[PDB]
């Protein structure tokens, strides 16, 4: 084997036996100690793992830098490569680069775990274009993904390369001076001519071909060897299907391979030139050349505009798309419209074979022989009277897969309107690239007009279609696709040849106006001292750390020499006995140390915060996912291959999976939950109007970028345990891992740094992980650790509840509200945890913003044969709120009145009682809607909407304005509890600590700028290093919303102890420092530590009595929203957004604004984008962000404008704030709402005249559900015997 | 602790104040971040100062408990904590001693 | 003093902020605490002593 | 303490000392030091931050 050397930061690595399977995150973060990467997903599209990569170029005479996904990398194709990382351009240590400084000044940094993959990817960028336009900022990130900032600040602070929440002129200039060097050895090794490299791993071969001439021979000798380049497919086949290829060859040194040709017919590109590279020349040519000879060229740029992101497309190679032939290639279908030409070699032959259908003759098959290797690819110029289009829609624009994908090609006679040639090639209909041949064959020699389309749709029908069992599901979506499709197509060709300007919007290719954000809050008074940093946007203070990549994260944490890895064993059935597990296979990988079960637990197999779960399954599975056990290995790779391969034996149970079959099975978690007030009967009896219909929302994924994960260190003492846990429950972790050993709490020590995301999701559900890591521990000796993949932690940890609403709304024909009965059934999974409290929740929110007299609400909880439903951002208001909204929005549409009107006309008023008889004191709704409808100019943009909707055809244009009210506390009264332990220590430095942790919403920050206030010392004194169960106990989960307003009292009553004991000192020196006093009340013998305690007042809501107060109070707020469809293939823009957020006295406008901004785009995307799928076996398809689509940087509102109301200071909080961690979330339904006008105006224009119709939208409004709710001739195209009269 | 059963005496100290087996009480370590400002260890006083501080710790908890045990005077320890707990009293405090 | 136990000191230095996490055979972490402070020059709070 | 497992990237420490009771430091030659295998650095009072 062959020595491998690269460069990381500068530093030369040689590693003398490179194993072909190491990827560069695993080598950066294992073997160089490099822990700023981060592992997200380690499938390509999440960005978490974005490096720099630079290298000399042969074939250009040049340096040239681009962005890496490390998940996917092979440190076998870096040799002579340099990579940078985030810690090679700056760190707090020594000095942050500009990227570091703006990205942490900006508030673009929350949870931080996304930070350094989005500075490397702005780093590259500059590393290219140091002055770069808006337009290239944001491609820059088409491959990053942000959970927690709502992408809005990173943007906007990284605008500056092209009051105030931050100041740019503070900024450093970006100076490429200054960067570091290209490493000097590396420009040596340039004029050494390559060589043939071998390295040789644990299971894998890869030769790397120097030479043409060694790759046919290698071929030749091994025709089964797999060639790698980008990695893109191979990596996935690797980790996620379970392949194994003993033999890799990596031809990319292959100067054939990578040659760029401009020939008379076209441009030759070699197979293994990147798809930036093909990007980069064919942009030139489009640039350079006559609009008439680049029609195949465009239809290439607009497929490769929504081709994954700048990392994938800087490693993947034409040849690789090409010969993977996966039915949803994005190029395949225009290569094979446009007949580009192939040149396929082996070693003593050539041919050139223009593509077409014969080319994949089946699933992930082509036309090469085995010993055969795609040398080049010519696109073609296009010819006079010949004209292509290429389309792609996805569930998301930017990073997806396609659902159809096509390529179209129409060569006319000369000067005609006459068909010589047409192609109609689509991806997405099939399994493999497939042409619509006897669609197009019956047009050849027809004139292109209303005939041909009616024709060609038809056929289009007829020819390319689905049977109900179709892989993927979404038959009428894709069957409208592939005709909507054909019609954009033939528009644009008649313009081509050359419309009725309402068509005209049909044949633009996706434009984005230039982003407009504004945010409005209130200065501090003007005498505030400036070390009183109470209300001032003071920048989260791990913010800096967080982009350095210095900021740790639980897996980040060095390991031990003896720490071992764990690899869950779950159930692959939704209701089985387990009958026998043979472990015999997975005994037999190296470094198996041992599998856990059951029997293995020393104290109890009983756990979960009702006693209704298992630590490992015992007899019994009840979901896919359900932990059976764990094996424990010397690595991950061997904890996860040994883990695969052992056997479980199933005998299926009856199972219930969905809601419906719940309700059918009587299969549900306790009794009825019910609110009723007034008088049901009467109030319908009195109703001008009632509506009764049923609603559907989908459930969630948390998708923390940080996935769950506990390292466990066994003491051998008593018992005696210490856990690093990325958590929200520090208490619970510490008793459910007490009660898995049958050890007293107190041996169990839990530690909490900080989550990079929480959400919700570690509320309860990280338990699952640490007591089977904890039971790893305690049976090896040895630390123990596991961090969850991504698929594993999707389908294993629960979402968001799924909710099914049956409602009756009864009112006036003005719209005013009399009746309502809502029935609510969640879909809880196979165990309570916090499915009750949710419930509780969504009845307590079933009213919004609105007074309704005569109200019943009831909830049941469904017990279903899923992984258990948890905790999510908003905790059952988000699911309650929606099915109000709905109703509220069938009421205005019946009445024929003005949305806003008639939202206006039932809101509550100041000191009205709720359904559940709470009173509503500082009822500041009416201010957020009255200043919200001001500033979004709502009046002047309905008669903007109503024309462009008048002017449009086929896109359509929605407004809407919504409000949210979000009560504050545990609805479990003991739950409003809070404790502070705070230390003075005798240099005077101040150390706080509180039960609340960390997860990106900025608590330590707030608590630093509480206990510097109380104290009048600055927060440069004051430091909190971490949550501990040792420092204090017994605390609530960092949930509800509360903990600001908890902690902080705990932390201010904390500080006032230390004011009075340091009082004695202050007056007997009153011109002395805070160092002089502190220091005399030591020697005096005073101590500087005390604990503080803080318990809301007044709280304990009945359901028996419907009386007592569940809330402290309520957090208020408007969104109104504007969205643009496309009725033809159900994509939209987020034209606008203004939000007014009451969040009373803002401790920090920057937090704050930061978690409107967050939580408006996680509705956003709970209401819009993410969908969960499973079998109707209960099996989760979609564990990856490849399937599972979170809002993208290119998805939040173009114009995006947040206010914090003025002078509404809440005495009811510390230093007279608010909660603002959930109520936000909701005012992404906004963006629902105004998708829901947008698709009446569809219907009104194609569909019927009924202006009084209530269409059913379930959410998620996806693009399916947008598409196939705008009834046309399309989806009409997309029969019994008798029927009664 | 150095062999001279400090943390032996503090756990005996607390059982006695307590009126709770020593079973119930356990010392893992001495850290800064849970006591700051520590003398050394030092002068043979630790058990004195120490069994001090600890003992007045222990008498803010029985004086938080004390509601708890007239409430339900037949129960056990464990019965007095949970609804200590579940009414959001605090079962943390310090202790200190001048000599 | 022939403590059977010699001196002994493990230093962890997290890479935030100047924290770091000692390990120590002492009778003294408050002083093992601020003299390593002062020889860091950081605040006391920075550095946890067990 | 010795006792604690140590991290896989954790070093070894070894104090140079005076072997004389009362003297100027002239000079310092590390050059052998340098070329013992696994040799990380040599700490000296220029190393110390505060
Ligand atoms: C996050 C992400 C997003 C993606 N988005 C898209 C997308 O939008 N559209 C889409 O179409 N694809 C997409 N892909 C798939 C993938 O990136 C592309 O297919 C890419 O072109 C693969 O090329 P590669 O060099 O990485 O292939 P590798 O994984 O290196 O190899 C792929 C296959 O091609 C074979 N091969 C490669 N070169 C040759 C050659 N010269 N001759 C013969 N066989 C050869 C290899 O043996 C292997 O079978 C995405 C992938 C990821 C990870
Ligand atoms: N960046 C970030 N913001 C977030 C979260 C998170 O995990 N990351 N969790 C949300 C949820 S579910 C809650 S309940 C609150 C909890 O924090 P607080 O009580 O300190 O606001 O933060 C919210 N905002
Ligand atoms: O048990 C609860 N857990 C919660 N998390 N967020 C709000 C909650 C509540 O009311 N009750
Ligand atoms: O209350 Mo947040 O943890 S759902
Ligand atoms: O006072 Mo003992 O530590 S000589
Ligand atoms: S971890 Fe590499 S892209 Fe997500
Ligand atoms: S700050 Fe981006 S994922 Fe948390
Ligand atoms: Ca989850
Ligand atoms: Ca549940």
């Amino acid at each position: 084997a062959d020595e491998l050397v690269f460069f990381v930061n500068g530093k030369k690595v040689v590693e003398k036996n490179a194993d072909p399977e190491t990827t560069l995150l695993a080598y950066l973060r294992r073997k160089l100690g490099l822990r700023g990467t981060k592992l997200g997903c380690g499938e390509g599209g999440c960005g978490a793992c974005t490096v720099m990569l630079s290298k000399y170029d042969r074939l250009q005479d040049k340096i040239i830098h681009f962005s890496a996904n490390a998940c996917l990398a092979p440190i076998c194709t870096l040799h002579h490569v340099a990579v940078t990382t985030v810690e090679g351009i700056g760190s707090t240590k020594t000095r942050l680069h500009p990227v570091q400084e703006r990205i942490a000044k900006s508030h673009g940094s929350q949870c931080g775990f996304c930070t350094p993959g989005i500075v490397m990817s702005m780093y590259t960028l500059l590393r290219n274009q140091p002055e770069p336009t808006v337009e290239e900022i944001e491609d820059a990130f088409q491959g990053n993904l942000c959970r927690c900032t709502g992408y809005r600040p990173i943007l906007q602070g990284f605008r500056t390369f092209a009051p105030s929440l931050f100041n740019p002129e503070e900024f450093m200039p970006l100076d490429p001076t200054q960067e570091p060097i290209f490493p000097p050895e590396l420009l040596r090794l340039k004029d050494v001519p390559p060589k043939q490299l071998r390295f040789e791993g644990e299971r894998v071969t890869w030769i790397q071909a120097s030479t043409l001439k060694e790759l046919l021979d290698l071929k030749a000798q091994h025709p089964e060897a797999k060639l790698v380049v980008g990695n893109t497919e191979i990596g996935i086949e690797m980790k996620f299907k379970n392949q194994l290829f003993p033999m890799i060859i990596c031809p990319a040194w292959i100067p054939e391979l990578n040659a760029v040709e401009h020939g008379p017919e076209g441009i030759s590109f070699g197979a293994a030139c990147a798809l930036s590279s093909v990007e980069k020349t064919l942009l030139e040519a489009v640039a350079k050349l006559p609009t008439q000879k680049t029609e195949v060229f465009r239809g290439v740029l607009e497929q490769l505009r929504w081709f994954a992101g700048k990392q994938v497309k800087s490693v993947a190679s034409l040849g690789g798309n090409i010969i993977t032939a996966s039915p949803i290639s994005d190029l395949n279908p225009v290569f094979m419209a446009s007949g580009t030409k192939l040149t396929i070699v082996s070693r003593g032959t050539r041919r050139t074979v223009p593509m077409d259908h014969t080319f994949f003759p089946s699933y992930r098959k082509t036309l090469l022989g085995p010993e055969e290797i795609l040398l080049s690819i010519e696109i073609p110029y296009s010819r006079e009277d010949e004209f292509f289009s290429a389309f792609k829609q996805a569930s998301r624009r930017e990073d997806d897969i396609a659902k159809v994908t096509c390529g179209m090609r129409v060569l006319f006679q000369p000067g005609s309107m006459q068909v010589k040639e047409l192609a109609l090639c689509y991806g997405g209909m099939a399994d493999r690239t497939i042409s619509a041949l006897k669609t197009t064959q019956k047009q050849l020699s027809k004139f292109w007009n209303e005939k041909l389309l009616q024709d060609v749709c038809a056929g289009l029908a007829e020819e390319l279609s689905l049977s109900p069992d179709a892989p993927g599901g979404m038959i009428e979506f894709r069957r409208t696709l592939t005709l909507s499709f054909f019609f954009k197509f033939y528009l644009t060709v008649l313009k081509k040849l050359g419309l009725d300007p309402t068509y005209t919007s049909a044949t633009l290719l996706f434009q984005k106006d230039p982003p407009a954000n504004i945010q409005l809050f209130q200065e501090v008074p003007n005498g505030q001292s400036k070390e009183d940093t109470v209300g001032r946007p003071l920048p989260h203070l791990a913010a800096a750390m967080q982009a350095s990549g210095e900021a740790v994260y639980c897996d980040d944490i060095p390991r031990y020499e003896n720490e071992l890895f764990l690899r869950l064993v779950t159930s692959t059935r939704a209701h089985a006995k387990i009958k026998s597990i043979d472990v015999s296979e997975a005994q037999k990988v190296p470094g198996f140390v041992c599998f856990l079960s059951a029997d293995d637990i020393p104290g109890s197999n009983e756990t979960g915060l009702f006693n209704d779960e298992t630590v490992f399954a015992k007899d019994t599975v009840t979901c896919v996912g359900h932990i059976i056990g764990a094996v424990v290995a010397d690595t991950p790779e061997h904890a996860e291959r040994a883990a695969h391969v052992v056997k479980v034996t199933y005998e299926d149970l009856p199972a219930i999976i969905t809601i419906e079959d719940a309700i059918k099975n009587n299969s549900f978690y306790g009794s009825e939950l019910k609110i009723e007030k007034g008088d049901l009967k009467k109030g319908f009896s009195e109703a001008d109007n009632v509506v009764s219909g049923e609603l559907y929302i989908g459930g969630q994924d948390h998708f923390y970028l940080e996935t769950h994960c506990t390292i466990a260190i066994p003491k051998g003492e008593e018992g005696e345990m210490e856990l690093f846990v990325s958590t929200q429950n520090a208490m619970k972790t510490q008793s459910f891992v007490a009660k898995m050993l049958g050890v007293p709490v107190n041996r169990i020590l839990v530690r909490v740094k900080r989550m990079g995301g929480g959400f919700g999701g570690k509320e309860t559900r990280s338990t699952l992980v640490s007591v089977a890591v904890a039971l790893a521990a305690y049976k090896t000796g040895h630390p123990v650790r596991c961090m969850l993949d991504r698929n594993e932690d999707m389908l294993i940890t629960g979402g968001r509840h799924p909710f099914l609403a049956r409602y009756k709304v009864g009112f006036m024909k003005t719209g005013t509200i009399v009746a309502l009965e809502v029935d609510h059934y969640s879909n809880a999974g196979n165990s309570r945890d916090l499915s009750h409290s949710i419930m509780e929740r969504a009845l307590f929110h079933m009213d919004n913003c609105y007074k309704i007299p005569n109200i019943r609400g009831t909830g049941r909880l469904c017990k279903t044969n899923l992984s258990s439903n948890t905790a999510f951002r908003g905790f059952g208001g988000p699911q309650a709120l929606f099915i109000a909204e709905n109703w509220m929005s069938e009421v205005a549409v019946t009445c024929g009145l003005p949305a806003e009107e008639v939202r206006w006309k039932n809101m509550y008023k100041e000191g009205d009682l709720t359904h559940f008889n709470q009173r509503l004191e500082g009822f500041s709704v009416p201010r957020c809607w009255d200043e919200c409808l001001k500033s979004s100019q709502y009046y002047a943009r309905k008669s903007e909407v109503d024309k462009f909707n008048k002017e449009n055809c086929w896109k359509k244009r929605g407004l809407c304005i919504i409000p949210t009210k979000f009560g504050i506390s545990f609805t479990v009264p003991f739950l409003n509890q809070a404790g502070a332990l705070i230390h003075v220590y005798t240099d005077g430095s101040v150390l706080v600590s509180h039960g609340g942790t960390e997860m990106g919403q900025g608590l330590h920050t707030k608590m630093v700028q509480v206990a510097s206030k109380a104290l009048k010392i600055p927060i440069s004194k004051i430091y909190i290093s971490e949550t501990s169960t040792n420092t204090v106990p017994n605390s609530s989960p960092t949930a509800a919303s509360v903990s600001t307003d908890i902690y902080g009292q705990a932390v201010y009553e904390a500080c006032q102890t230390i004011l009075k004991r340091l009082e004695p000192f202050k007056k007997k020196n009153p011109d002395g420092s805070w160092e002089d006093w502190v220091m005399a009340a030591y020697q005096d013998r005073v101590s500087l530590s005390t604990t503080g305690f803080y318990r809301t007042p007044n709280l304990g809501y009945s359901f028996e009595t419907n009386s007592g107060n569940a809330f402290h109070y309520f957090t208020y707020g408007v969104a109104c929203s504007e969205v643009e469809i496309d009725c033809l293939t159900g994509d939209h823009k987020n034209l606008r957004t203004d939000i007014v957020m009451d969040v009373g006295s803002s401790l920090n406008p920057a937090i704050d604004i930061g978690q409107v901004e967050g939580a408006f785009v996680q509705g956003l995307g709970l209401f819009t984008l993410e969908e969960l799928h499973y079998s109707p076996e209960g099996s989760l398809h979609t564990r990856g962000p490849s399937t599972y689509k979170i809002p993208a940087f290119g998805s939040i509102p173009t114009e995006f404008r947040v206010s914090l109301l003025r002078d509404c200071p809440n005495k009811k909080a510390i230093y007279a704030s608010k909660a603002v961690g959930e109520p936000p979330l909701f005012l992404g339904a906004s963006v629902f709402f105004a998708i829901k006008d947008a698709i009446r105006a569809a219907r009104a224009q194609h569909t019927n005249n009924n202006t009084k119709e209530l269409f059913r939208l379930d959410s998620p409004a996806t693009p399916e559900k947008i598409r196939n709710a705008c009834v046309d001739k399309f989806t009409t195209l997309c029969k019994p015997w008798s029927l009664r009269v």
